[PDB]
């Protein structure tokens, strides 16, 4: 395997609150059910979600930035031990194939009024 | 060779400073002595520990974060050159046997009132 | 191929501006003249170009931030698809060969009065 992309994505909290509440549709168009929630089953709150956006930007940069792509098809998920992680479906999986993807990596960090997203796809 | 994890962590200066001063036992708690100083013998400054601080956050990132990890058993170590250098021990070693990490990668970056590090685990 | 190196930079846009007003000269100094023009042809506004000199930082951290490093041999360029890119010449080149860099990965954010780049150096 070799490195095929890696994305950085910065984003303002305080920015993309305002654009959840401008737009009521928008959380739908951007996140998937499961990743709107806490473990728990409470609501995930709006920083978390600006580095879930994040995320998937700094994906779609690791990934050439093409046309086509769906914000419901790249997934961050979270393991028992804490760590997010990326899955990827329908257009983003296939995006990837066209590039040899085959392991994704994030790491993500929001404090300041600012979250911040890694992604590395290697194959 | 394959990337086993990746961190990213961004830390406020200022929090940071108060921390430490906060409670006085602190930079003993998160730092070696080695780390507490500049290549001279001077005291390392604020911004320039924050950033060490971020390291060990992405460090502990790309390890998944498991419990009964010690902030002294990472340390950040500078090159002749000046390039800082990951070197694990004890329980972080430990944990990045269970992984198979060989190698370690990192970049530090602190301007703006903002600390921020990269960490790539390779093996 | 493993990895050789990583580096991360974050600027302040401001601040990076007042530096390219202050001294005329320098815009000149740190960028071709290929990177001071937009794909169309308009010139490339400080921001952008505040996230090319962070690009320009995180090599030089990647490859240990030696001295004789020129900022006209290193190059970021644009796709047609849009991701950036990095072309290493000269003194970049040649300390990239010392290090067996084969491979050059870059992605930019440029937000929040903030520029920040992360780039990997693969061989
Ligand atoms: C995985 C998914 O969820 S994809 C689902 C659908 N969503 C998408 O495809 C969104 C893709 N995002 C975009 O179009 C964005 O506007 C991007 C990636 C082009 C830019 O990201 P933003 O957050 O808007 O701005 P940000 O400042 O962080 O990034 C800008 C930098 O991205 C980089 N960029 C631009 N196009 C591309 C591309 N095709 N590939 C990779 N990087 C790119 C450039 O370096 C640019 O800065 P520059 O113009 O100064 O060189
Ligand atoms: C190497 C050493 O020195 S270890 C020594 C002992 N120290 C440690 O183990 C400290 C470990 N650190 C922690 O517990 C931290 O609270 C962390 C890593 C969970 C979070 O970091 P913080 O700096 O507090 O906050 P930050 O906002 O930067 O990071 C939060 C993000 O980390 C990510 N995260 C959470 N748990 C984990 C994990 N187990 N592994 C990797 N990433 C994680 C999440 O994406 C989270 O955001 P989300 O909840 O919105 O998804
Ligand atoms: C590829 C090219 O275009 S090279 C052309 C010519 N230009 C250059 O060579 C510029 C090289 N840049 C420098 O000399 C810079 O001052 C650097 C890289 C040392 C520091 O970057 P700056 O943007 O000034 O500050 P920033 O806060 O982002 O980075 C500081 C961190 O860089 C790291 N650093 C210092 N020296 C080195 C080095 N030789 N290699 C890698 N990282 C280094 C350190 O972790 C330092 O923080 P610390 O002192 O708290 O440990
Ligand atoms: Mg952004
Ligand atoms: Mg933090
Ligand atoms: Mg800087």
């Amino acid at each position: 395997m070799s490195i095929i992309g890696v994305g950085i994505d910065v984003a303002e909290v305080e920015r993309f609150g305002a654009a959840l509440e401008r737009t009521p549709a928008l959380a739908g168009r951007l996140f998937l059910e499961s990743e709107l929630l806490l473990p728990g089953g409470e609501r995930r709150g709006v920083a978390s979600l600006a580095a879930r956006f994040a995320a998937k930007e700094a994906l779609a940069k690791a990934l050439g930035a093409p046309a086509g792509l769906l914000w419901t098809d790249a997934e961050v998920w979270v393991e028992a031990g804490g760590r997010p992680r990326l899955r990827v479906t329908g257009t983003v999986a296939a995006r990837a194939a066209e590039l040899g993807v085959a392991s994704w990596h994030v790491s993500l960090s929001h404090d300041a009024g600012i979250a911040s997203a890694v992604v590395i796809a290697e194959g």
